Parts: structure tokens; sequence; C-alpha cells
């Protein structure tokens, strides 16, 4: 089982569904090997119905498509369509946030409201809209309007790319023609552009994936903005994560997806409806968090982290989940079928995300109260049936701080230094004490052995005083092994790193340094981490292709993470990736994602299966990164 | 030769191109079989890194993906995707006119005008656009804002779609929430909902892709309302189609893809460079069409067409091709290649369609006239190099009458009936001289011997008086085997057809008969199919799915035609395709596309190969539909 998972927790359920016969997400990629490699490659392509055109990665014919279509323009036509995808993704999930932003200050859906106001009027700055003398009404009204306007075409390009990144990076990438013009537009024409008998050259090809990637950036800036405004923005917390958060007597109730416009309901309708849980013999409803709007509600009220991504199948596995609250992205589908076994209620919530077998409510911003109750009603009826039966719930739980916005970081700092609150951070990169940046982001993956990418390129470059920020399932990888625990500074930081999370911690009251890692938030929460290195360099006077920070999607999976990395790239950040993306079928690509794009935004992908390996290259791209701004190293 | 077209002058060109070592799309085809099942029944999918998961349509193991989606999710999200892409083309095709067109009347693009100021008028009142008191260019101006607007989300609906079909079908749509709420929008929601871990659900998947194919219909009605305010609404025209349209005396110019944007400036201005070519030793500069483009140019000038689809490269093949001048969609990337072999120069003109070896010339409406006269400098060029060569272009051709917008259809049947058009029409359906309408559509496949499903399922539905409209490369594989002369009626039409084909030409001063099949010219322009059809259902009182149309996408090939046939079917059309689309490895979903989707819109899709059988079944829905207005079959 360690092959599958290094967590514990999650060995432990596998060995209960092995004996109780509940196939697993493991047991059907088993099934499905030896996979296809001309796939796995990105040697296929089935854009029309001539195809499918498959080319072998070395041999005799095909060697290319009916068409014509060459393997580089496969190989680039297939990635530019999951880099559009996962901005579909991100950026519908920033739009359904603008709709209830405008909902709510247009008195449609009392439920919801401007809760961070200053975060409202940063915005409101940034983007050009007036502060002075308006109704915080109109100012969100204006704030929606432009997030929507940023979809499509109009006299600016698009706002969440170009008031986020320093001008200077903005000059790069216009020089380029890589700005977006909007967000679905840009969707719109890689959907277009791929198609067969359109564009067909590589470097062509592979531009407008850039450029569809800032627009993925966009509606992830744009979603962090936007739930920022309409939930609070995160500062720290202190909760728990893995399955043992789980409680035998309470309503044990996951929220799962990454939309956190209901779920945040669901958190503070359910601390209403506790006596109800008590009537039903419960001791209460524990809610807990799946993926990243479990993340969401993490960062911003300390609901426990229950797992993530590959093993969220495990938290039914325990018999004790009531309920398993969806919204949309990256569910496994098999949830419906293993809940028939578990009997855990599986709701559906959104009107484009329904998974046949899945009970649907459907949620509405005008109901969410009523729809809330509905849906906890649901979960103690659940809890009801089970009265009495045995539960298996791994008494594995590991301590997580988390909730550091990058406004909380900066408060953090400044602590240290009051009117250059960046300037500490600065001093420790400058001195050697902080050898870089690494931020940890994306999914797990069922051909790594769960969290294995993460934690050991994280050990590596903990050691080496490298400061590790997190988001997703990356966090949600690091916080179920102990790396959001600031009792494990000692043995995991070296001293450098230690003696800048102590110094830090110490002047917050807290006694105790920062965690080993901290937390950013969920997947659109990635923006937070640009926001904080576009200020460093902001502060240092310099573009982000210098600064010591990288990016390691060290388990990548979903066409989301694919935009991240793709992103990180287009802004200028060394960028890891721990599994094969599908361009090995293609040198010229290859050579052109992770070399030859350096002339063009300075980033560019390292492609490492082996996290050892990936960690030393990590390594040295920070440390390049240090020797040309003339530090030592 | 024979197996691959059933056109002579391909046949021609192939047996030259085996000679001389040229590798065509036949040979690549052959190349690529056997090829993968899984791909070709739609049980494949890649949308994210654990895959590719593939399912074998019968026996063991793998069953499921790896993240639990079954064959119907895969099958649905597969061609969700790919009516996505088709509405992504033709949409983007529409946005470009439509910027055309805003800078055509706001004095920055001086080769553009309003060239149909009635159907400018018309499309305005159609919209709700106020025409009285008002320039056209203010009238046109909201008229290019209205088209930008249905592409994303407002308060009204795509104006595309609730404005073009009849009130009936619209809130027929409207019940089951098909109606688009933005064109982009919806490609975007298509593409989010089909990623990993979102919509699971087949019949959830299928209605979000029927709402985007009537986004694909606005994109294609967009378009063709553009291009006829920008160039003009055709009327009848003469001219003649296949490969013995080159001369080898002339500067032969074909203009490819489906944005005539630049090539009707091509046609403009080839007419002025004349003695210029006649300085160089050509006779002139012969400009000829390919593919859709070159369906705009023969629709509305009478260009005339050098060939189609699959057998595009035989016209280089020939040696006389001096240029190929390209915008986007359907042009086989092979043509770069095969140019070192011909001597052909091509041209790429669109940004976002490149092709690696093709010279580039960067197109901007704002210097169109100056782009086009480099453009056709290099085919001056490259016809000078040939000085003295020897060609082989097949002396076959077919004399083609064409032009037949609905408009002109329109206007045809008003010289029988001034005040009531559509009445002559009606009266020889309800008496039987027309048992129904059937429009072809789409493109070849390399699969299908070229042109033999559109010709054998032509031949016997006109036998049986249906009235037959085809549009693309459909008209294409049509007009090349002789369906669009007039000389031809006595031949190919049944009695009844043929006299009224015989009693409007004479009304119409011709002393001869329209032709046996009406061409209603581009992809985009199956959009006037459905204006001609929609005058008829509210002509008659009664929606789209009580009238006995049907539609056949005979050989189909590209995304695009993918979402015309959903759309046809949404719409209400029972609609053949005559290749299958990656749909067999999923029972459920195609019970929903041929069967149960009949109680939702009224039509259904047709999947026959067996092109006699094909048109049996289409005669079949003729006459149910016949039968169940009352009348005679
Ligand atoms: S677009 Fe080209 S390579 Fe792709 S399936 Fe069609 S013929 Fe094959
Ligand atoms: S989305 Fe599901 S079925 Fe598709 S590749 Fe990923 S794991 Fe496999
Ligand atoms: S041949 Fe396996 S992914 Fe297409
Ligand atoms: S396994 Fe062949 S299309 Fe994927
Ligand atoms: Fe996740
Ligand atoms: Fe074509």
């Amino acid at each position: 089982q360690n092959l599958k998972s290094t967590d514990r927790a999650v060995q432990q359920m596998l060995d209960k569904a092995k004996r109780e016969g509940i196939q697993t997400v493991w047991d059907r990629y088993e099934a499905m090997k030896p996979q296809c490699g001309c796939g796995e490659t990105g040697l296929c392509c089935r854009h029309c119905l001539q195809g499918p055109c498959r080319i072998n990665p070395f041999g005799d014919e095909p060697k290319v498509g009916i068409c014509g279509a060459t393997a580089e323009v496969i190989v680039a036509r297939g990635l530019d369509r999951s880099i559009a995808a996962g901005a579909a993704g991100h950026s519908g999930h920033a739009k359904h946030l603008a709709h209830t932003l405008k909902k709510a200050v247009q008195g449609k859906a009392a439920s919801y409201m401007i809760k961070d106001r200053t975060k409202l009027h940063s915005i409101a700055k940034r983007l050009g809209i007036p502060t002075e003398g308006q109704k915080d009404e109109d100012i969100a009204l204006e704030v929606a309007k432009a997030a929507l306007a940023d979809f499509h075409e109009k006299d600016t390009p698009v706002l969440w790319v170009t008031t986020v990144l320093p001008p200077s990076r903005v000059k790069v990438l216009s020089a380029h023609g890589l700005i977006p013009a909007g967000i679905d537009h840009e969707i719109a024409e890689i959907m277009h552009r791929t198609s067969m008998g359109c564009d067909a050259d590589a470097q062509n090809l592979l531009l407008g994936g850039l450029r569809c990637s800032l627009a993925d950036l966009a509606g992830c800036y744009m979603g962090t903005d936007l739930a920022d405004i309409l939930f609070g923005t995160p500062a720290p917390v202190v909760t728990e994560s893995n399955l043992g958060v789980l409680k035998a007597d309470a309503v044990n109730v996951a929220v799962h997806g990454h939309n956190p416009v209901l779920s945040d309901i669901i958190v503070s309708v359910s601390k209403e409806m506790e006596n109800e849980a008590r009537a039903a013999g419960a001791t209460g409803i524990n809610v807990v968090g799946i993926c990243c709007t479990g993340n969401e509600v993490l960062m911003r009220h300390g609901i426990p982290a229950c797992t993530h991504s590959v093993s969220q199948e495990m938290a039914m596995i325990t018999g004790a989940l009531d309920a398993m609250i969806l919204d949309y992205q990256c569910i496994q589908p098999s949830v419906a079928t293993i809940a028939e076994c578990t009997g855990t209620t599986v709701i559906t919530t959104m009107e484009m995300s329904k998974i046949t077998g899945a009970t649907h409510v459907n949620f509405a911003e005008e109901a969410a109260v009523e729809n809330a109750k509905q849906i906890l009603r649901l979960a103690i009826d659940t809890f009801k049936r089970r009265k009495g039966k045995p539960v298996e719930i791994p008494n594995i739980k590991t301590k997580v701080v988390a909730g550091f916005s990058t406004e909380a970081i900066i408060n953090a700092l400044s602590k240290l230094n009051a009117n250059d609150p960046l300037k500490p951070l600065i001093d420790n990169v400058v001195n050697g004490n902080i050898r870089g940046v690494c931020l940890f982001a994306g999914c797990n993956n069922v051909k790594v052995p769960q969290d294995q990418n993460f934690t050991t390129i994280a050990r590596k470059l903990l050691k080496q005083n490298v400061l590790v920020v997190a988001t997703g399932c990356g966090a949600g990888a690091l916080m179920r092994h102990g790396f959001m625990d600031p009792a494990n500074v000692d043995e995991l930081c070296g001293d450098g790193l230690k003696a800048v999370l102590t110094a830090i911690g110490e002047a917050n009251g807290l006694g105790g340094p920062l965690p080993p890692v901290l937390h950013m938030g969920s997947c659109v929460d990635n923006s937070r981490a640009v926001a904080l290195v576009a200020a460093l360099a902001n502060r240092l006077g310099v573009d982000l292709d210098r600064l010591p920070v990288v990016a390691s999607a060290a388990e990548a999976m979903h066409e989301k993470a694919v935009a991240i990395g793709t992103w990180a790239v287009t802004i200028g950040l060394p960028t890891h990736i721990g599994v094969l993306p599908p361009i090995t079928g293609s040198l010229p690509v290859t050579q052109i994602l992770t070399s030859s794009v350096k002339d063009i935004t300075g980033g560019y992908f390292i492609v490492e299966l082996d996290p050892e390996t990936a960690a030393d290259k990590l390594l040295a791209a920070i440390n390049e990164r240090r020797a040309g701004l003339g530090l030592p190293w």
C-alpha cells in the first residue's frame, strides 16, 4: 500500500477497501496498464473524424497525421487545448464569483455581502475604479463589471493580467503579443487555431498557449480577489488535517470541489443547525474539507482538511462520511458509485456539474441558506441511518498552521519592519539565510506514490534554506505530512531558514517559528504567490525572471495544473513538473518549452520525474538566479 | 484510384502524384491503418495527466477511466469538446467579420464598405436597432456591436439564435435551458464541464452540447450576415468547377480557407493587376477557389471552383498552381511540404493560422489592397519561374449554376407568386411535386471514396422528387459531378421535381429549369438554409420539427461539421451523418443522439455509413414528416 500512498491513513483505508471489495482509483489505474504510449507522449490526434492519427515515438510509419500534421504540430495542439481547458476551469470559477458579488450588492442574494471592504478598495484602486465619495455597493458593482468585462474583447486588454504584474513584465509580454485580449476570447481562439486545417506551426501554436495561460492566471487572480471580497482575506489559522479529523459521533460533512460560494454558507449554516444535530444523536455537525474548496474554508475558517485529490475516495471508506457536498473540478465521479457501498450521501450542487447516481440540490445564491439546511438535513438523516454501525476512522492527523495570504505574509514581516515589510525577507535572501523561494502547486497523480514527490523535494529545499510556499493539493500533501506544524521546524529547516522563521514568529507574539511551509491557499490562490513575487520584484526594481523564485507542480494531474505551470513559465519562473506532460513525442516542442522559451519570457519548464534529481535541478535554477543578481550561493 | 476518389480529375492527379513520389492524404491514411479502435468509438480520454484512459468496446478490463469516468461520460465529453471546437471556428470567422465591418464604418479600412445596404437594414430590424433617421455607418456600427456582444453574457441571450428561429422553436429550446447565453461563454463552459472531475452525467453533458451547437449556429448566421453586408448577398451566377478551370497560360491563384475578408479583395485587385500579368508572359490572373472561401467568391463573383476538401493537394500536383492564398480552417498542412515539389507559392495570411515552411504575409484590413498586390506579385513571380515547363491540368470541368442565397430563392419563387413567394414551394410540397427538402452539408472524408456518399444519396432523393440544397464541400462534391448543371435535370430529377424546377426557371427568363441542386454557399451559409426553413415554418404556422426537411453530413470530417450536425438536430431536423462519429462505444449516448433527443428538440441523428441505406432512411424521415402533416406520400 506504500507504493500507492505515502499517507498512513490512506494506506489503512486501502486495506479496508481491498477487503470489502470496493474498487479504488489505484485499482482502476492498475486495470489500465499498460497505458497507450502514443497518447502518453502526445503523439495522438482526434481533432477530426479522419482520425485517430497516432505516430509512433520511434520506428516506421505512421510518421505524420492524415492531413499532414507533423509530430510537433500534433503535440503543440494537444497542449494548447489542455491549457485552454484549465483556463476555462479557473475562469468559470472566477466568473461565478463575479456574478455572486454583483447579485450580493444588487440586493438579490442577502446571504452574500462585502466582507473585506479594505480588499474591495485596494482592488478598485489597482483597476482604476473611483473610491472617493462612492458607496461600497457602487464600487463593488464596478469591480464585478470589470471582472466580467475581462472575459471578452474591449478597448483594454485583460486587466487581471496587466494590473497585477510589474510594468516591465507586461512590456516583455506585449512585445511578443502574449497579453490576453479577453479570457473566453483566448479559450475560443485556442480551440479554433488547434482545430483541423488551422495553425500548423509549433512556435506559433505555443505562443498562443502562453497567452492563453495568462488568461488562466487572470481567472485565478480574479477568483482570489472576488472570494476575498466576499468571504474575507485569510489570516493565520490553526487546525488539523487527514482522516482523523472525522469524528464517529458527529454528522461528518465533507465540502469538496473548488468554488466556496456554497461551502462558505455550509460552514456558517452548519453552526446554527447544531441542536438539530444533537436532537438526532450526534454531537454536532463536523464540517471537513476535501480538495480546494476544503482549502478555501480551511484558509478562512480553520475547517480541518480531511484529505485531497487522488485519495478522496478514502474519506468515504471510513464509513463515517455522512455527506459529500460537491461543486465542480477534481471530483472523482467514482464517489457516486462508492456511496452505495459506504452509506455516504453524495450531493451535487452545480448545474453544469452532475454525476449520475448522486442527489442533486439546485443551489442558487438567492436561496443559499435554505439550500444549505436542506443539504445538511440530508447529512443528519444519513447519520441517523448509521447510528450503531462501526466505523473505521484512522486515528491519524497532523497539526496545520495556515492562512498565509500575501497580506498575511506582509503583515507578519511588518513586525520586523513596519514601513518596509518586504525588506527583512530581501535582506535574508541577500545574506543567504533564505536561499530562494519555491512554490509547490497542483495535484496528486495516481502514477506517483501519493505525496512522494512533494515531500522528497520539500525536504531537500528546506534543508538548503529555501522558503517554501504551497497551494492546492501541494499544500494538502505537505500539510498531511507535518510540514505546516511549527514543532517540525527544527527537524526540517536549515539553520538560516530556521532563524528567519523563528525571527518572524517571535515578532508575531508566537514564541515559536512560522511553520516550515507557508500555506497560501487553493489552486486559484496560486495568484497570491504571484502577488508576493511581483511585490518583491517591484521592491527590488527587477523583473520576475531575475528573482530566485521557482515553482514545482510535483505531481501534476489536471488540465488546470498544466495551465498554471505554463503561466509560471510565462511570467518568468523556472517551473518543475514531476509527471510527464504529453510532449515527449516532439523534441522541437520539448526544446521550446524547456530551453528556448527562456529567451522569450525568462522562465522555462523543468521536466523531471525523479524527485531527488528534481530538487537538485530546482536548487540549480535558484542558485543561477542568485549568481545573476551578484549574490553568493 | 477509383477507391480513393470518384472524381476523374482527382484520379488523374493521383496517378501523377504516385509516379512523382509525392505523398498524398490517401497515402498518409493508408500508412495509418489499422487505426485505433478505442479512439474511433470514442472510448479514449486524455483530459488529465493520469491518462490516456482507453476502454475496450467489448471484453474485459479496462471498463472505466482511472477517475471513475464511465464509457458514456467519456464519449459525451469528447463529443462536447468537438462541438465546442466547431463553434470556436465558425464564431472566430464571424468575429473577424464583425471587427472588419466596425473598422470599415469607422473610417479605418477603406477597402471595405457597406455593399448590401438592404441587408444591413433587414438585419438591424431583425435585431431591434433603429433604422429611421440613422446614417448607414451608424446602423452598421450598432450591428457590429450587437454581433460582438453575442460572444459574452449580457442582459439578453444570443440574438443570432433568438431572432433567427421561430418563437415557438425558441420556446421549446428555452424550456430545456438550451438557449446560449454567449458564444465564447458556451465554448468555455464546455471546456470547463468536460475537464477532469466535473460534469459526469451523459444527459447533462449532451444538453450542454446542444446548447453549444446553437452557439455554433449563431456564429454561422452572424458570419453569413456580416459577409453579405460587407461583400454583397449572392444572386444566381454561372461558372465552372474542377481542375480544368486552371489555365496553363495564366497566373493561377487559388484562394483557400473559409474567411473571404482578404480573398474578396484578391478577386477585385487581381483584375487591376492584369497588365502586370501580361507583361510577365501570362494571359492574366486566373483566380480559382478551394474549399469554402472558394465557395464565397464563387457565390458572389462567379469565381470557378478548382477543387475541395480531401483532394485539395491535387490542384498543386498539376504543376500550374502558382499561388495558394490561405486564411484558416480545413487547410491540409501538407500543402506547405508539397509546394517544394510543385513550385507552388503557399502563403498564409492569418496571425493564428501559420504553417511551417509557408510564406507569411501579415494581412491587415487597413492595408488589404497593398497586401493583395504583394501576394499577387509573388504569384506572378512563380508563373515566371515555370514559363516553359509542362503542366498536367486534366481537361475536366463541369458547368455550375449557383448563388442561391435565401433571398435569391425567394426572389426566384416570387416570379410565380409576387406577394406570397413561399406559397408555390409549399403548394408543390402539399401536392407531392416536392416530396421534401434535403440539405447536404460538410466535408469530404478520406475514409469515404471522395463524393461517393453525396452523389449516391443525391441521386436517389432527386429521383424521389426531393428538393436538394447544398453547402460547403457537399456543394463542392455535387457541383464537380454535374449536379449544378441545368442540362442534367432531365437525367437526375423525378417528374414532379423537374416540373417545379422548370416552372421556376421559365418564370425567371431562363427558358430552362433551375439546376438539379441549389447551391446555398459556404459552411457558415448553412445558416441560409435555416433562414429558408424558418421562413417556411413561419409561413405554415408550425415548428421546424414538423416540416419535411432533413440534413445529411454525408462525408463529415471537421469538428465544424459535428457542430453543424448537432444544431440541425437541435433546431428539429432529422440529420444524417455518413461517417462514424466517436459515439459507438456508448449505447446510452447513441440512444440519446438518435432516439430520445426526439422528445427534446424533435430532431435526431441518423448514423448510416451505407449511402443507399442512408437515402432510404432520409426518405423515410421525410415521409414520416409528410404523414404527420396529413399529406400523401
Ligand atoms: S486533424 Fe489531422 S492529425 Fe488530427 S485527426 Fe484529423 S487528419 Fe488526423
Ligand atoms: S479525466 Fe478521468 S478518464 Fe480522462 S484521462 Fe483523466 S483519469 Fe482518465
Ligand atoms: S492512440 Fe492511444 S491516445 Fe490515441
Ligand atoms: S488509445 Fe487510441 S485514441 Fe487514445
Ligand atoms: Fe484537489
Ligand atoms: Fe472544405
